[PDB]
This record gives C-alpha cells, sequence and structure tokens, in this order.
C-alpha cells in the first residue's frame, strides 16, 4: 500500500543555517526566524496534523545544513540505508540519524565506502522500484550499494538541479509529479525508458513545485502537501485537480534559498 507511514525523522534548523548553509546560487537573505516557523508548521502537519510519530532531531550549529535529513539516510521497508553525503561537510549529520533509527528498530547499512557518496535527495522510490540520479552528489558506487543494500526491488541510474527529487517526487500511487524544464523531461523520458511498469505523470510548469510529499493515512486517504499558490500559482493549481487527494500547501520560501524542498526536510517510515 504505497505511501503509507507511521513516523518521520526530523532535524531543528540552526542558527548558522542563514549565514552558512551550502547553496547553488547567490540569492536573498534567509531569514532564519521565518525558515524556523515554516519548519515548524511543516513538523505541524506531519506530527499534529497527520499523526506520524515524529522524531525531533537537536539542531548542531556546526552543521548548518543538518535540517535536511533527507540525505543521510533512505528507509524501504524496515532496513535504512545510512548514506555517504556527497558533501564532505555533511558527513557528520550521519551519527545522530543513525541512532534514532537504531531507536526505531530498523536494519541499518551504512555506507562507510570511502569511494561511494549518496545524497537521498537523489532517490526516487516509486512504489516498485527506485530511480537513483547520478549528480555531484551521488556516484555510481554509491547508487550500487542502494541497490545491494534494497534487494527486493529494482534499481536503475538516470544522469541529473542538485538531485533528481530537485524536479520530481511521487504524487500518489503510480503517479509522478514532474517539472517542464528540458532537464525534468530529459531525465523522466530515461525513467520512463529503463521501466516495464507504466507510470501516470503529473506535469506541473515550476520544477520546485514537483516536489511534493505523497502519504497514504488510514482513515484519510490520500493526502499531499504541495507548494503554495503564493509560492508557485501555476503549479498549485495542478495539484489542485487531485479530487481524490486531501491537499495541504505547505511554505518552504526560505529553506528554498539554500535548495532544501518538501521532501528533503523528513525521512518517513512504517513501522
Ligand atoms: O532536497 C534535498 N533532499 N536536499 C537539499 C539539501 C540542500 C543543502 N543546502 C545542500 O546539501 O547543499
Amino acid at each position: 500500500a504505497f505511501g503509507r507511514a507511521t513516523h518521520a525523522v526530523v532535524r531543528a534548523l540552526p542558527e548558522s543555517l542563514g549565514q552558512h548553509a551550502l547553496r547553488s546560487a547567490k540569492g536573498e537573505e534567509v531569514d532564519v526566524a521565518r525558515a524556523e516557523r515554516q519548519h515548524q508548521l511543516y513538523v505541524g502537519v506531519l506530527g499534529s496534523k497527520l499523526g506520524l510519530q515524529v522524531v525531533e532531531l537537536p539542531a548542531d550549529e556546526s552543521l548548518p545544513d543538518c535540517v535536511f535529513v533527507e540525505d543521510v539516510a533512505v528507509v524501504c521497508e524496515e532496513t535504512a540505508l545510512i548514506t555517504r553525503p556527497g558533501a564532505p561537510s555533511r558527513r557528520k549529520e550521519v551519527d545522530m540519524m543513525k541512532e534514532a533509527l537504531e531507536k526505531l528498530q530498523l536494519n541499518i547499512v551504512e555506507m562507510k565506502d570511502e569511494n561511494a557518496t549518496l545524497d537521498g535527495g537523489d532517490v526516487l522510490f516509486t512504489g516498485r522500484e527506485f530511480f537513483v540520479g547520478l549528480s555531484k552528489r551521488t556516484n555510481q558506487r554509491g547508487a550500487e550499494i542502494l541497490a545491494d543494500t534494497f534487494k527486493d526491488y529494482a534499481v536503475s541510474t538516470v544522469p541529473v538541479g542538485l538531485h533528481l527529487k530537485s524536479f520530481c517526487s511521487m504524487a500518489g500511487p503510480n503517479l509522478i509529479a514532474i517539472g517542464s524544464s528540458e532537464s525534468a523531461q530529459k531525465a523522466l523520458k530515461i525513467m520512463q525508458q529503463m521501466s516495464d511498469h507504466r507510470y501516470d505523470k503529473l506535469t506541473v510548469p515550476d520544477d520546485i513545485a514537483a516536489n511534493c510529499i505523497y502519504l497514504n493515512i488510514p482513515n484519510k486517504g490520500h493526502v499531499l502537501l504541495h507548494r503554495t499558490p503564493e509560492e508557485y500559482p501555476e503549479s498549485a493549481k495542478v495539484y489542485e485537480k487531485l479530487k481524490d487527494h486531501m491537499l495541504i500547501p505547505v511554505s518552504m520560501s526560505e529553506l528554498e534559498k539554500v535548495d532544501g524542498l518538501l521532501t528533503c526536510c523528513s525521512v518517513l517510515i512504517n513501522k
């Protein structure tokens, strides 16, 4: 039953995020207080509103990017792959996630291979298979350690934004939310070519807005957190057509300046 979760692991953002977090382009100053309000609302949604049991990890001032828990672990059924992030300075974020995932009683596999890198952001799990983006953060070797870790599922690579999921994510069972850029469309074509199964697409005009969180929640049904009309009015109009989904608009305008999107800030676990 695709999209079932019971627990979410999140991590508070440090003050140092505003000045020190990595970012692909020069942009507006981060309002850290607003980032913090935004992250608290996102956590309220997962935990309070949807009834996930949320594990809130503490902020660490020396890891400015520690809010982006998605990059440090990939979880599938009862197994957590603790990644080796492509940004060397992010590698230490791994320790606290490992301990949290142990306490959730997952089987833990650690990427230790000094020649392997992988960000969880480069990883798209469709319910049937994995697509893994080969980017500046995720290499071949990292993708192979992922394949060797989740033996029950097919894994395929796609050349890559920062990550594969900078422009796609699952919006439902068999439904790939996808951006409209040359990049997003070239990647999707490769993904579609490499798999026998036929996925449906939800094409949005804003690549960044194709990053959403889908959940299947008992007594709720299909649930989708997506970017707001205020941030991306033309993409929100697309999500609005999902009449069988509970649609929840979530802002991430602040974290967006350091390249974070909706999926970057939780690890969703079914237990
Ligand atoms: O979107 C995901 N999964 N991660 C965003 C990480 C952004 C961060 N500033 C970095 O690693 O550069």
